[PDB]
């Protein structure tokens, strides 16, 4: 038993919930949260942009001595992180970006990255202004994480569809 709530069951360990993944995990408290980020931890604008806001830039802080020490990341790569006043730990996950041509592929090894931690609160990785479907991310999603991850989706059109939509 978890303190998740109000999710929609899709498989054995895949969740989905309409719900803006700040407010989620400053209530939930999570032992991980995904940021969708980019491989120089540059938390701008979407999901990274809106988590490090609600960290005070402290994010972003740490963020900057991360790369300085250690260089960018791989597409299709991630790091954990402290997760501030979110979450016990951020893990940063750098899914492709299409509006920078990065290869779809790439979005399952991203995937990869949350079968390392038994469970997540995530948004769906490429989706938003990264680029890519948001219905292929989660089918990407459901294929290829085994433990247990808590789906948020800020739009509710998006989260209907996506619902709808789902084989
Ligand atoms: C602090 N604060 N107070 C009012 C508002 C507001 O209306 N919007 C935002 C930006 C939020 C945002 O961009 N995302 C949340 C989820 C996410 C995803 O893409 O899953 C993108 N922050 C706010």
């Amino acid at each position: 038993v978890n303190s998740f709530s109000g999710y929609l069951k899709l498989t054995d360990n895949v969740y989905i919930k309409n719900a803006d993944i700040v407010e989620e995990a400053k209530k939930v408290k999570p032992t991980v949260v995904v940021n969708a980020a980019n491989v120089y931890l540059k938390h701008g604008g979407g999901v990274a942009g809106a988590l490090n806001k609600a960290t005070n830039n402290a994010m972003q802080v740490e963020s900057d001595d991360y790369i300085a020490t250690n260089g960018p990341l791989k597409v299709g790569g991630s790091c954990v992180l402290s997760g501030h006043n979110l979450a016990k730990h951020c893990l940063h996950v750098v899914g492709p970006n299409v509006n920078k041509g990065e290869d779809i592929q790439l979005l399952k090894s991203a995937y990869e990255n949350f079968n390392q931690h038994e469970v997540l609160l995530a948004p769906l990785l490429s989706a938003g202004i990264f680029g890519a479907d948001p219905i292929h991310s989660l089918r990407v999603c459901v294929d290829t994480v085994r433990t247990n991850v808590y789906l948020a989706v800020f739009d509710k059109n998006l989260y209907d569809k996506l619902v709808s939509s789902f084989l």
